[PDB]
């Protein structure tokens, strides 16, 4: 029922979802200024060395790799985190256009693509009851600008074509996710929500300084697929982007002087 469009988009989410109205929000502008440096804070620890991938599937508001779960293959820790957060899946935020596309902005510049790694605190038992909790999920989120092309993109970029239309799946197995991530990571922190339906506030933000590049050509390919099933309409999937939501009581720590 919620989508992107001018009848069922951002602004109307609230008549479904009235904590779109809440305390803690996502996506927010992130004021680089105003964030404070924070020492108390540890490095990220990514250990995505025995990921398993799974599928890659279309859900008809973005395309969405999934992982196993079900062990401690892929995780994160430190950083701002208190536990270990296994690896859930990963998605893809973009625009219709290279200056549109991100849902986190800094300073106000939008990027082309935001890329968002979801991991659940294992601490839960699963991923259901993570989600109801203040501290059950943390997104680590990686800007993308239209550049040189990445090479551990690539992989996802071939199969697009395999997953057009919504409800489309395919086979996506010893897909490697550490080919996604910068050179460094720099982080800025905040406690938030989830950005689409159902909004829930149980986010610690992690979002990466420092943005990967893409070719014009690659970003061109996730700007072909759609939000219609097939046998409908045919309906671009550009835009997937919630606005930047206020701080409200909310401060920005940053890792890095
Ligand atoms: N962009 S995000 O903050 O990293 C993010 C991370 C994990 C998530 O699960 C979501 N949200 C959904 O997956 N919603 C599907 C749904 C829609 C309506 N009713 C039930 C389920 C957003
Ligand atoms: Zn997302």
């Amino acid at each position: 029922h919620w989508g992107y469009g001018k009848h069922n988009g951002p602004e109307h989410w609230h008549k479904d979802f009235p904590i779109a109205k809440g305390e803690r929000q996502s996506p927010v502008d992130i004021d680089t200024h105003t964030a404070k440096y924070d020492p108390s804070l540890k490095p990220l620890s990514v250990s995505y060395d025995q990921a398993t991938s799974l599928r890659i599937l279309n859900n008809g508001h973005s395309f969405q790799v999934t992982f196993d779960d079900s062990q401690d293959k892929a995780v994160l820790k430190g950083g701002p985190l208190d536990g270990t957060y296994r690896l859930l899946q990963f998605h893809f935020h973009w625009g219709s256009l290279d200056g549109q596309g991100s849902e986190h902005t800094v300073d106000k510049k939008k990027y082309a693509a935001e890329l968002h790694l979801v991991h659940w605190n294992t601490k839960y038992g699963d991923v259901g009851k993570a989600v109801q909790q203040p501290d059950g999920l943390a997104v680590l989120g990686i800007f993308l600008k239209v550049g040189s092309a990445k090479p551990g993109l690539q992989k996802v970029v071939d199969v697009l074509d395999s997953i057009k239309t919504e409800g489309k799946s395919a086979d996506f197995t010893n897909f490697d996710p550490r080919g996604l991530l910068p050179e460094s990571l720099d982080y800025w922190t905040y406690p938030g929500s989830l950005t689409t339906p159902p909004l829930a506030e149980c986010v610690t933000w992690i979002v990466l300084k420092e943005p990967i590049s893409v070719s014009s050509e690659q970003v061109l390919k996730f700007r072909k697929l759609n939000f219609n099933g097939e046998g409908e309409p045919e309906e671009l999937m550009v835009d997937n982007w919630r606005p930047a939501q206020p701080l409200k009581n909310r401060q920005i720590k940053a890792s890095f002087k």
